[PDB]
DNA sequence: ACTGGGAAGTTCCAGTGAT
DNA sequence: ATCACTGGAACTTCCCAGT
């Protein structure tokens, strides 16, 4: 067995799935170590083979059994919702720089699933009896299906390998959590300071403000009514563990989504004596 | 139009749905305000009509679209999973004393749904296409379908009205929270005292230990790994608001479920001064 | 049966940057 | 300059909860 290794996973959060109405292609999935400057792409290594062959990339469901997803991969060398291209004969490391995710509408689900079946796009060969019930339209995995050749030219299908899931950034409960701005980043160790926090879209029933430091955690105090049009929160700081401070102590403040335990990048908060 | 109002909702929690194999009544859904010395039952009022009429009561899903549920109502005047009988023509208020819920097995789900369709038990006329979503078999709603007569004296089906959800008491995500036994009920105002708490079944990813007083709240500290087989939690007390207590302070301690903000009954905990 | 209102799902659009 | 692409805004559907 030669086999396929993912050397660069896709970035999980931050990219929108795009509708067909928004255009032919849907951009390019970044690798998880992409940045403003040096941007990267999902990448695989084929161990134990070099030479001609085929790579197919398809979308499957986040959870097992990994059914073909109703959404589509679009971009260079994509057709019928999947990517397919000749493997580069020379190298054993392969990057995919033009993969976009095009989301199907909810009313077009049954048709999309019909197309997956008709195009033999079912990497795990899931029985049709299982392709009926609920799909998570906010998450997908890439499935890499590489075919290489034996010494006589016979195709050999390597075991399919799944990426980490990719989450729709436009969707209510799977978006990147991001603190955009706060009115202040320090306050008293007694707590009770009012913070106005501007954020990317949140759901008021599935959001908290989580303060953390060495062996300490607490929560900002607010009600659902204090979440203003999903993009601002007014809350009160918690008391720090120690209500009488020698000197300033720095802690982290982040948005937390309790449903999936996801966190924003931390913002520094400084607790002050008195 | 006359219309139906629910004046006594079914009690949401406390009933175990029974399987056919258990071969018993399946019991009687009590009303929301029922108490031992004052039994009450699910009750409706018809506004704008006294006179002959019939009612059908069926089970539908908790969430829209309100599809017929695979489970069955069983009891007097129930057949094919629904209740149907006359309403008293001399009165506007009607109660139902013997409604029970029989749960269908997962392997029998498709047969049960076929039965709902075959017996025209689809109160919201949901297309068969949309009856393909997964079902929550631990929650149902009652659906009351009253047929009256118009002023001319022909059959008139009123708009169906849904109850609050009824939950199977087997499901921990919707169960009553209960503290059964705790090994200590006081500790230092500095926090950090280890407590063993035995409780009714919880889910380890969706439980907290919540300490409160006037204008104060804090949580016990523990990981998922500290919840033992859904029925025990080993946690450390949070510090009290005031680390310089000069005498004991009583606070409340309770289990809390973050998902629906449900609380157990409170217990008394005393924080104590710490000398050493 | 309607009635006020928040937000999920879908579409449109203004600016625009790094090969 | 282009022009797919980015992220903000607008449009359309759904749903809850009250008289
Ligand atoms: C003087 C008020 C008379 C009643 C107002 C018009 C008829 C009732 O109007 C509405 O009908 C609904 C039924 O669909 C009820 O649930 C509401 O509570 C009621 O206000």
């Amino acid at each position: 067995m030669p086999y396929v290794e993912i050397i660069e996973q896709p970035k999980q959060r931050g990219m929108r799935f795009r509708y067909k109405c928004e255009g032919r292609s849907a951009g390019s999935i970044p690798g998880e170590r992409s940045t403003d400057t040096t941007k990267t792409h999902p990448t695989i290594k084929i161990n134990g083979y070099t030479g001609p062959g085929t790579v197919r990339i398809s979308l499957v469901t986040k959870d097992p059994p990994h059914r073909p997803h109703p959404h589509e991969l679009v971009g260079k060398d994509c057709r019928d919702g999947y990517y397919e291209a000749d493997l580069c004969p020379d190298r054993s490391i392969h990057s995919f720089q033009n993969l976009g995710i095009q989301c199907v509408k909810k009313r077009d689900l049954e048709q999309a699933i019909s197309q997956r079946i008709q195009t033999n796009n079912n990497p795990f060969h899931v029985p049709i009896e299982e392709q009926r019930g609920d799909y998570d339209l906010n998450a997908v995995r890439l499935c890499f299906q590489v075919t290489v050749r034996d010494p006589a030219g016979r195709p050999l299908l390597l075991t399919p390998v799944l990426s980490h899931p990719i989450f729709d950034n436009r969707a209510p409960n799977t978006a990147e959590l991001k603190i955009c701005r706060v009115n202040r980043n320090s306050g008293s160790c007694l707590g009770g300071d009012e913070i106005f926090l501007l954020c990317d879209k949140v759901q008021k029933e599935d959001i908290e403000v989580y303060f953390t430091g060495p062996g300490w955690e607490a929560r900002g105090s607010f009600s659902q009514a204090d979440v203003h049009r999903q993009v601002a929160i007014v809350f009160r700081t918690p008391p720090y563990a120690d209500p009488s401070l020698q000197a300033p102590v720095r802690v982290s403040m982040q948005l937390r989504r309790p449903s999936d335990r996801e966190l924003s990048e931390p913002m520094e908060f400084q607790y002050l004596p008195d």
